[PDB]
């Protein structure tokens, strides 16, 4: 047996640790950089302001950031907001008899604004602490639905990808060089028609995430655009391709977390005719997308190959004295 | 039989338990999302008592990971495209028309030089530069800082992470945890050490500094979040583990750009059509979210091979004691 | 020739693997934070707006992001928008005969604009699909040349990089401990003489780079500022140190690619005395700058040291049987 043993690990290195497992080669992680361009534009006939337009990329993209980005998709906008003093929120903890429950100061960090001692009516009904804040109050209401950027799904993002491992001076683009110009002029991934086409359709991406564009552009979440560069060097360097995946990455159960889906506020600033400020709040819901890069590589390297085969030539030492037992 | 025994208890007992060779390594995909929420007032000296609502008016601008809270700040207002006199310095001083050369002593003091020479003031006379009028001030930041009331702030910190080559995933907020606790919970290593809303003061006291002399002119948190899981274990072991460090230098020597700030401007179209600006020198405290990790479940591949190499190990062990 | 193999692999594991592989080490990657200023301004005297002014600090930057950071360095400005309707450009999709090509909603997503069903001229000669929008729309014209924030080039910025390595709970920033710090308030980075100045001049980047800042400068582009942190641990701290190397990242080959440079939208909104909305709209050029940090280090260890010298051992046995298919 000791004949046959030694064809069996000779057959478990060279055979599997060496093709399956690959370990004659040496590692590299990837050094990425990317670069976004969302393109499209959305309508909408709100209640009151009617017919408006959202040019995605401008108006649609706040800010614009690096590797990921971000697109507005609904909205509560409070306008004509000013540095004043005014009624809180009706609420059990904002709610006030008199002059007496309005504490200065501490009543103040909760309901968004300072409290000042004095209490005022939120209404002719009921009253409320008085706060100075930026006023009026953003009213306390749920986004509209379906969202008002709805017209979002329809955009598309050109995602570029420029990778380079160090070690192996070794560097490529997710636009192989096999790709007319003209062709991403209007080309759109699919992962069966053009799969090398950078542009995505984001309702495509939410999709392919077994997710529904419609349902999360309301409350808002997180986009993984997984690319992966898993290379063979020793390969041409022609076989080296990009490998993307979607996740959607927040969580969408209500329970078990706060902050649900994704939003943030930011204002618009203005210069009254009268010398003082005044301020359009916007509580704005949307997709972010996360460009997650990453990857590994490498070729032939002699230190591996020697340092796993000399193992080999041990745990053979091994085996034939577990054939012994 | 001795020195074979020690080996055995060498690799088995040191190297596959406290060095846990047997697993194979892999590195986190992280991604993280923050939420800060709080208000701060501010009495100015002129422009009396204001609001600066943190989600709004406090973070320029809402970045991806990292964020930046403004703390302090130098307001310089009603400014226009236009010509005036530089800052008192020795490089921009002028005795008359013949010190001022046009364009090139413009790089310096903040705004492009005309030839003409103007007085600074009845006293002094400096070199006119074109540029956005009237100059910043050089004045100290104020102190204490006026967005003080950052110190009670509060950033909900969200971080789901991934292990690509486990197809393992795992959420900073534990699954055995209520919806209304993540309500009004905040961070503290002793009682609340699962609540991912961190106190902006706990995270910069717990990195063994102060806010409030920090605020004044600025820094930068480092917020690690380390992922250190033993795959092998239940996946119910796996989880987050916060550090704080401050990352910039407080020592005003053998450095530059001291604390961290920078500028911004809010832009106005005056009703006679003409541009002004509001220019900002923000100081504040940048938040970096700085999430890495590594785990590792069993794995034949790694172990035979460490195996492998132990047995000759106690060939040299046995030969090379022996001759000694 | 056993005594002479025996002889090779302890000269090849030892004075190879262990000296010019140096496998005898743990590795570790870098923990990266870094923080940029930059500083400059630079002057325009455009067509009709005459001499104006940028602050690079907070005219140029849109916006102040972490590590990375962009540069406008030219631009497209179209001014006075409204929400409106209006005409669209002249196009084969967007040319119309009549108010029967125009349909509303569909002919929208094309152009920039939503369309409604309404033919209008875009001149007296051609006739296009109104569409409302902003209004009125930017005009489709090529960058100006040579670029307006031209003096760009001259602009530096200051980097600062803090890195840790967690595993040697070690530490170290890029401005080293003999420095000066009036050094700082003059010195700019060149190879030559100045090596450990971290304020680096944007054209040198460029430059550096092989490229030129005034040809990248009209349409865009993005510039890779790689930190890379190579230190060996068992070394004293002192020999840690940071090397700087700059390559363009995108492609400036027409063909073969799309969104050629670098360039995005944005805009300042300004409430009307009239209380309606007004916003100007900016198609800005510039070069952004991806610093990109990265490393690796390791001291001593007995672990691998010990692994690789048994894997040696094993691999003198089988040299052994090499030379003997040698001897035939
Ligand atoms: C440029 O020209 C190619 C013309 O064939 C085109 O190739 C294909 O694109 C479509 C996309 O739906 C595929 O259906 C089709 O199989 C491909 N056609 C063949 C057989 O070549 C390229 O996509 C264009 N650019 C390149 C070079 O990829
Ligand atoms: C999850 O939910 C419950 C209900 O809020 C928490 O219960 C409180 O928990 C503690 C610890 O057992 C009690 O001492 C308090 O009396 C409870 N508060 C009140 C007033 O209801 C429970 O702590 C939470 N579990 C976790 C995640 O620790
Ligand atoms: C938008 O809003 C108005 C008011 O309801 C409607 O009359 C008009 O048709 C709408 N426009 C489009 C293009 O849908
Ligand atoms: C997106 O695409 C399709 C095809 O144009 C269109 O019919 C649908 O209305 C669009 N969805 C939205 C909400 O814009
Ligand atoms: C702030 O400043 C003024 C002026 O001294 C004072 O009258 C007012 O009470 C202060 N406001 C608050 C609520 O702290
Ligand atoms: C703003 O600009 C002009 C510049 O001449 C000056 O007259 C005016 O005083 C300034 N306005 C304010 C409110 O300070
Ligand atoms: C925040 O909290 C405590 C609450 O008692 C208060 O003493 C302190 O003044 C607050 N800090 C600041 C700086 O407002
Ligand atoms: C800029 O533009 C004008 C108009 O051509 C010229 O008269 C002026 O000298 C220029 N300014 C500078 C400082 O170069
Ligand atoms: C800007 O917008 C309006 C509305 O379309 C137009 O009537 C007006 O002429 C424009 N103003 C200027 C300054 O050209
Ligand atoms: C920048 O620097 C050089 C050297 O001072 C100068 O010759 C050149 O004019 C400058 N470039 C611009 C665009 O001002
Ligand atoms: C600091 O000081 C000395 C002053 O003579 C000078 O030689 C040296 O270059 C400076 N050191 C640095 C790091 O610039
Ligand atoms: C916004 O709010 C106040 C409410 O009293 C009103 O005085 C002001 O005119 C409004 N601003 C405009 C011009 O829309």
């Amino acid at each position: 047996l000791n004949r046959f043993t030694q064809a069996l690990v000779i057959a478990y290195v060279i055979g599997y640790v060496c093709v399956y497992n690959k370990g004659y080669q040496d590692t590299d992680t990837v050094l990425s950089s990317v670069t976004t361009k969302v393109k499209g534009i959305a309508l909408t006939n709100t209640s009151e302001l009617g017919e408006r337009i959202w040019d995605v990329a401008d108006y649609i993209i706040p800010p614009q950031e690096d590797g990921s980005f971000f697109v507005l998709t609904n909205m509560i906008i409070t306008t004509n907001q000013t540095q004043s003093k005014c009624a809180e929120n009706p609420t059990p903890a904002s709610t006030c008899t008199s002059h007496r429950d309005c504490k200065r100061g501490f009543n103040d960090a909760r309901g968004d604004g300072v409290r000042t001692g004095r209490c005022v009516s939120y209404s002719a009904s009921v009253k409320t602490c008085e706060v100075l804040s930026w006023c009026p109050l953003e009213k306390i209401v749920d986004p509209p639905n379906p969202p008002l950027l709805a017209d979002a799904e329809n955009f598309t993002v050109l995602i570029k990808n420029n990778i380079r491992y160090p070690k192996f001076n070794f560097n490529k683009r997710n636009i192989l060089p096999n790709i007319n110009s003209s062709y991403l002029t209007h080309c759109v991934f699919s992962r069966k028609t053009d799969p090398d086409c950078p542009i995505f359709r984001l309702g495509d991406i939410v999709g392919e995430a077994e997710e529904d564009f419609q349902i999360m552009a309301v409350r808002g979440g997180v986009m993984g655009v997984q690319i992966r560069w898993d290379c063979d060097l020793d390969m041409p360097q022609s076989w080296c391709v990009p490998r993307y995946t979607f996740r959607r990455l927040d969580n969408k159960d209500p329970d078990n977390n706060v902050a649900p889906g994704y939003n943030f506020r930011f204002a618009k600033y203005y210069k009254n005719s009268d010398g003082t400020e005044t301020r359009t709040l916007i509580k704005g819901y949307g997709i972010r997308f996360d460009v997650m890069v990453f990857g590994q590589a490498g070729k032939f390297n002699i230190i591996p190959t020697l340092l796993n085969i000399g193992a080999g030539l041990a745990l053979l030492g091994l085996v034939n004295v577990i054939c012994d037992w």
